[PDB]
């Protein structure tokens, strides 16, 4: 499912039972200035399960504090690194620290109509 | 499922038998800043039925004037009032009046591959 | 599924067969100042499938420029038009030609508590 690419990686967590998905960690240290996005590095390497696609979901505390999530929809069999990109919202510069949890990865069954 | 956590809270409710979620109302007023977002309580305290987490999703009418959702993954088998983070991204200020619907929950079972 | 309205639309593709769901295509040519948003026709009607809804979502190309996507929310056994809400929140007008891929809609079906 996950693979570190790097020793700066770490792994997806369930943060508890009922968790709709995965935790994220940036691997690396990021400065976004207000009204600006930045694309932060996992360097967690995915494999997306058959059938399925990935959604990139907001962090609630983060997501109070101005920063929103975009794109982060992960599909067509997608192999690589977790890429999320936080939109600095809010009114202040927003840091970034390497191991900062930052969004979660919601898996969802591809629907065939 | 719901509990009126005060006499200012509104039932949540499905309009049509289509309707993806349940309707949430606001149970204060509210004027959000042009620029600026705001947690909005519904002073309901929910049950998450089991193996489900709840979207926060906006209502289309709302979109249109400039008005988003910030965050709204509710998880981890929460319990607790439900709060709806309505982002003004309009030109003007957003008033919200108690009882107004500002957005819908939307119920999915979590997938765990 | 989709129907043209006009001459000017074009049908919705899956992409990649792990395609989360369909792309969507701008039937005219719009301009989108930063800091605004715009409805995109895509002169293509729907019917849901049965007992389900659909969410319009971003392409990740274009949530990288800074353009995202409002509402798009469909639900309601929704019959009629297509529309897109972009969002242009990059520092550069946004050039919508007819033709251009928008966006992505994914169904999932409505779980019923
Ligand atoms: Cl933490
Ligand atoms: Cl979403």
């Amino acid at each position: 499912m996950f693979v570190k690419e790097t020793n700066r990686a770490k792994s997806p967590t369930r943060q508890s039972p009922g968790a709709a998905g995965y935790d994220l960690y940036s691997a690396y240290d990021y400065t976004i200035p207000p009204g600006e996005r930045q694309l932060i590095k996992t360097d967690i390497s995915m494999s997306m399960p058959k059938f399925c696609y990935g959604r990139i979901a907001p962090r609630s505390g983060l997501s109070l504090k101005g920063i929103d999530i975009g794109g982060g929809v992960i599909d067509e069999d997608y192999r690589g690194n977790i890429g999320v990109i936080l939109i600095n919202n809010g009114k202040c510069t927003f840091n970034v620290n390497t191991g900062d949890r930052i969004a979660q990865l919601i898996y969802q069954r591809i629907y065939y109509p």
